[PDB]
């Protein structure tokens, strides 16, 4: 399930898990993301609550994305004890996310 991140529940979920988060940074307009939104989806399904996943929709949220300098879209940031570990910028086959992911679980 790719919980839906806002200003919210952001703390809630990325800094009170002890799990890594993999969180999506969308908009409706962009033709790339449509790739990734249902890879990670997938992904989202055979890890088993192993892995969190969560999605970042810029537009309605254009300061989250400006504090970790997401300059363009689509973009993976994996989030492990609050902080930033990983970025993947661009879309990239579902077993290539699979590669990078394994690192840190």
């Amino acid at each position: 399930s790719v919980i839906e991140i806002n200003d919210e529940n952001f703390d809630e979920v990325i800094k009170k898990s002890d799990k890594v988060v993999v969180v999506d940074f969308w908009a409706e307009w962009c033709g790339p993301c449509r790739m990734i939104a249902p890879i990670i989806e997938e992904l989202a399904e055979e890890y088993a609550g192993k892995v969190v996943f969560g999605k970042v929709n810029v537009d309605e949220n254009p300061e989250i994305a400006a504090k970790y300098g997401i300059m363009s879209i689509p973009t993976l940031l994996f989030f492990k004890n609050g902080k930033v570990v990983d970025q993947l910028v661009g879309a990239r086959p579902k077993e290539a996310l699979k590669e990078r992911i394994k690192k840190y679980l």
